[PDB]
């Protein structure tokens, strides 16, 4: 589970 500001933001 990560929010990154790339495409991480879910699990």
């Amino acid at each position: 589970c990560y929010c990154s500001l790339r495409g991480d933001c879910y699990c």
